[PDB]
């Protein structure tokens, strides 16, 4: 009636693989955690000819050798919900297949005949948990099921404390799209950035904060990315050309958005913690749009970057914006940002921003993300992000540039997007994200940027397909059901793997400071990282170059994590 086994969180259990999945029989799991850490696992279940109703998974408490308790309340077991994804990229003919990308709800599930269904297991180790080897069990029952399943779980909690994100130097930046969340939840224009809107922003922003999120995107012009996404990108700063004929700037949305992020502890502008990333002085395809009171219509202009028109406009804005930010106590964390723009384009922004100054001797910090590989010029950009496919693994150019930038107190990250492998798509193996984070440390960068926190298509919970990109590329979280009372978002295996990677690179860095006698050995481990090459599937999506490369991504991420935890054991053995 019902089959069950522990499954890996590294990859998806797909319906198409029913025949193979049916063969699984793993009944134990063990892992290593620090105090304040989290672990993940998964149970995969399958039906045969009969449907099975009221399938439930229940956790025992977790008990260490001393009898100390980690309550079953710290263990959340959530069904993985499938959604439909076109498996291609810009390929409407590609197969539309289901993927268990959504960490959905706890409680009971009815499963139809001849089906795979899996449940994600999230284990939180309290920040005051006692060290030790903790044992517990997860039981699977269902109405029809004669013999229930009990799976035996253990985890060792090492006597070291997982760093708080504030206590690390990890840089994490995921682009938020609060007007997309408004659209999905039918928040009207009149209620934008009111508590009615915040209802649906607060919880996912706390999720972002809690995993290490520091960067906060804000749009400063209309349609900065030329409406590449399903949803428009409105400006948080409204532009009007008035009756006399001058430009006015309405900062209301900007202010309410930023203050929210301050209130939640993502930004701290007095303290220079976090970033405000203002996109952009170079909108994609150059259009600057504004409401002209004469002629009363919306209007636009196409100035190419650098010109006198361009200089004066952005001067104007940057001037107002400066004063505006000085008013707030915010100016020190504000970056003017550019997304994959020309080298010649960047030239201008550095020059114009050079000029706009205040009586205090202060300057607008600058940010650029590049889809392309002498620091004279780049040193004038305070935060740069380089795409993974543009990092040559067989050169030290990246690592040397990032080492240099760090010496100057500048920011450097890596990003992934459409066409990358490893990456963070619905179709990706979730372990690819943990690899991605490790790779940011291998290249000696500050961390990881991704354009895609919450860029929902129409109804992600049922279909994720979009005209462009691999499926799921624009969002790392799902919305909740539209009418939901309570829940406002759901996480994903791929997001949980990015979280894991972040925790673990934070471990490595903590250990290299705490254990000088082990630092070189830790570094040797980190710099042993192998890199899979990329290929494409038949439908245009990036994938591993081969089965061997695909398996390498997974094995490497595990090898490094386990290495670091075994070094932690050695240091603990030392300082006892
Ligand atoms: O991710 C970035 N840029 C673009 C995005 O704006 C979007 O086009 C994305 C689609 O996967 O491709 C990224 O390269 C960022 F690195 F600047």
């Amino acid at each position: 009636t019902l089959g069950a086994s522990i499954g890996s969180t590294d990859f998806h259990y797909l319906q198409k693989d029913y025949d193979e999945i049916k063969k699984l029989n793993l009944n134990t799991w063990n892992e290593v955690a620090w105090i304040g850490d989290e672990l993940n696992s998964k149970i995969v279940m399958w039906t045969n000819s009969s449907p099975v109703n009221n399938v439930t998974l229940s956790s025992s408490d977790f008990i260490n050798e001393n009898g100390d308790l980690i309550s079953s309340n710290n263990i959340k077991i959530s069904w993985l919900k499938e959604t439909l994804a076109n498996i291609g990229r810009s390929n409407p003919s590609a197969p539309l297949e289901p993927f268990p990308d959504i960490i959905h709800n706890s409680g009971s599930l009815n499963i139809e005949k001849n089906k795979i269904a899996s449940a994600w297991i999230n284990i939180k180790i309290p920040r005051n948990a006692k060290p030790g080897i903790y044992n517990g069990s997860i039981e699977v029952t269902a109405d029809e099921l004669e013999k229930s399943y009990t799976f035996d779980y253990s985890f060792e909690v090492l006597n070291l404390v997982q760093p708080l994100p504030s206590e690390t130097n990890t840089q994490i930046e995921f682009w938020q799209h609060p007007y997309t969340i408004a659209r999905y939840y039918k928040i009207c224009k009149e209620d934008l950035f009111t508590e009615k809107h915040f209802k649906y922003l607060r919880g996912n922003l706390k999720e972002y904060r809690n995993m290490g999120g520091r960067g906060v995107i804000a749009t400063i012009v209309h349609e900065a990315w030329n409406h590449q996404s399903y949803d428009s990108d409105p400006s948080m700063i409204k532009w009007r050309k008035n009756s006399y004929g001058t430009f006015e700037f309405d900062y209301s949305h900007f202010d309410k958005w930023i203050q929210l992020n301050i209130d939640l502890g993502i930004l701290d502008p007095e303290k220079g913690f976090g970033q405000i990333k203002c996109y952009s002085i170079v909108p994609w395809n150059n259009r600057i749009q504004y409401f002209n009171e004469a002629t009363n219509k919306e209007e636009a202009i196409n100035p190419t970057p650098g010109s006198d028109l361009w200089i004066n406009i952005w001067t104007q804005f940057l001037t107002s914006f400066m004063s505006h930010l000085e008013e707030k106590g915010w100016f020190n964390i504000t970056y003017i940002s550019m997304d994959e723009r020309s080298m010649d384009d960047l030239k201008a922004c550095v020059d114009l921003i050079e000029n706009i100054t205040n009586n205090s001797y202060e300057h607008f910090k600058i940010s650029s993300a590049m889809d392309y590989e002498d620091y004279s010029f780049l040193d004038r950009i305070d935060d740069i992000s380089i795409g993974l496919s543009h990092i040559n693994h067989n050169s030290d150019d990246m690592k040397n540039m990032a080492t240099h930038r760090q010496e100057l107190g500048l920011l450097t990250t890596i990003y992934t997007c459409t066409g990358d492998y490893p990456s963070s798509f619905t179709i990706s193996d979730p372990s690819e994200g943990a690899f991605t984070i490790w790779y940011s440390l291998y290249q000696n960068t500050n961390g990881f940027l991704r354009w895609s926190w919450d860029g929902w298509v129409e109804n992600p919970l049922e279909n994720v397909s979009y005209k462009y990109w691999e499926p799921g590329d624009p969002f790392l979280i799902y919305p909740a059901e539209k009418d939901s009372i309570g829940k406002t978002f759901y996480s994903t295996p791929r997001l949980e793997k990015l979280k894991e990677g972040i925790r673990d690179i934070n471990k490595a860095k903590y250990l290299m400071e705490k254990a000088p006698n082990l630092k070189n050995s830790i570094e040797n481990l980190i710099y042993s990282l192998k890199r899979p090459n990329k290929g494409e599937n038949a439908y245009g999506s990036a994938v591993a170059a081969s089965k061997e490369d695909r398996d390498l991504t997974i094995s490497e991420a595990n090898r490094i994590k386990n290495g670091i935890n075994n070094f932690a054991r050695e240091f603990i053995s030392l300082t006892m």
